[PDB]
């Protein structure tokens, strides 16, 4: 088979904090002297109705919040909104910070998630920003204040953090600097997430990574243009794929030697005639949670 | 519940270093003064057609052993040999060593994966031992050396040490005492493997998770005894399900107001029928990697 592995969270564990105000509390983020978590920390149930973030925040102080690093009470020394986002100044700097960069990724790439549970390091998991902005997962899985992540070397490149559970477990989230992935809000209202759909270029990665790791018997001889794959695609809940998503693939053609519309004709006929008690890598269903970039690197 | 969550990976991070021998090298794990690695890493492509453990150790010093923790090379001061695992003595103990216990666990259970590259963490995974003693990965998933694990409290469980690649594409490999789980041996050749049956009591494990997240519409009025459900089980390569597993069912099953022999007609009439394009937790398959346990804990 093809794991679908998320980096070692070890870097990330270090940064794990839980905020407390008044009743709420969730997981944030400390990264040297900042503690990073969602601004509906001082929201109660009653509040996220129709929240005044402004008008809710002047009345709270430094004091106001309680945070805690494992057994250990960080002292909070300032505050301020950015986006949505709670920004925390604490008296003492984190000695596990990593290097760290702040990303904003696009939908259908990919990112680690280490589920916290009040500042406690729970599980890691894989997954990719779907099409539609959301994160699917449970509520331990999508638990406010919990970040994903790229480790690249020694450095960790925060992308998103979980911020609301939408109906029937669906997670809606921001990028380290507040502003939300979607058009999403951080308020009890009703937010249906947009069509979700199958990220192709990642199928199509995922395929290539079935012909390196020998399994062979979707392709073949057959030519399709990619008008014609795109009528088969939308036909079947698939994105479109732009002539830069077969750039992109270049690397993976070339080391298979299967070119991109042809990868496409076979990703066609398997659409359509479905595996017949085939696997692909051990798995029954088409995978689309493997980046180019992520078949590339674990290949 | 929905996401196959792996445990965080910090504890065994700082364990992880690279052990060489001649022109092999593989992973290693540096618990106190030692460093436990799979023993075919003394043996050469030739060696491994036919190795001789005994004699091929015999005439290795301990300068036969390249020892390395990240950049700091350690000096291995004993070697010695426990069933099929290296043990080397080196002049420093772990400073990173976590509370630890090593435990052998049954077939059907479930941990977590540390896949390095020479000593580097490379990704994380969630697994479950196979019904035939086997974990489905690829080269890089089950490179040689790589440990599995479980962090019960504050204390890490490693149950697991991958040694070999079978000719199917599976991995075979021991505990942390050496000793194989199942009918496989440390040498380069032909290996007779069970068949993959589905963990039942996994699935069924799975399905209460469903429940206590709100997806119940596989759920019928239908009756039967264990008897008559395996006998539909046993049709679809599922593994016998017997009153041990009922047993341990219970909790769940009192969690969710839904006796296990209903949700066992609930399975059976899945499998006969089929799900028809429906999903259950967002899957189109019947998930068998979450252990009662599991699902327990993640809810």
């Amino acid at each position: 088979g093809f794991r679908k592995m998320a980096f070692p969270s070890g870097k990330v564990e270090g940064c794990m904090v839980q905020v407390t105000c008044g009743t709420t509390t969730l997981n944030g983020l400390w990264l040297d002297d900042t503690v990073y978590c969602p601004r509906h920390v001082i929201c109660t149930a009653e509040d996220m109705l129709n929240p005044n973030y402004e008008d809710l925040l002047i009345r709270k102080s430094n004091h106001s919040f309680l945070v805690q690093a494992g057994n250990v009470q960080l002292r909070v020394i300032g505050h301020s909104m950015q986006n949505c986002l709670l920004r925390l100044k604490v008296d003492t700097s984190n000695p596990k910070t990593p290097k760290y960069k702040f990303v904003r990724i696009q939908p259908g790439q990919t990112f680690s998630v280490l589920a916290c549970y009040n500042g406690s390091p729970s599980g890691v998991y894989q997954c990719a920003m779907r099409p539609n902005h959301t994160i699917k997962g449970s509520a331990l899985n999508g638990s406010c204040g919990s970040v994903g992540f790229n480790i690249d070397y020694d450095c960790v490149s925060f992308c998103y953090m979980h911020h609301m559970e939408l109906p029937t477990g669906v997670h809606a989230g921001t990028d380290l600097e507040g502003k939300f992935y979607g058009p999403f809000v951080d308020r009890q209202t009703a937010q249906a997430a947009g069509t979700d759909t199958t990220i192709t270029l990642n199928v199509l990665a995922w395929l290539y990574a079935a012909v390196i790791n020998g399994d062979r018997w979707f392709l073949n001889r057959f030519t399709t243009t990619l008008n014609d794959f795109n009528l088969v695609a939308m036909k079947y809940n698939y994105e479109p794929l732009t002539q830069d998503h077969v750039d992109i693939l270049g690397p993976l053609s070339a080391q298979t030697g299967i070119a991109v519309l042809d990868m496409c004709a076979a990703l066609k006929e398997l659409l359509q005639n479905g595996m017949n008690g085939r696997t692909i890598l051990g798995s029954t269903i088409l995978e689309d949670e493997f980046t180019p970039f992520d078949v590339v690197r674990q290949c």
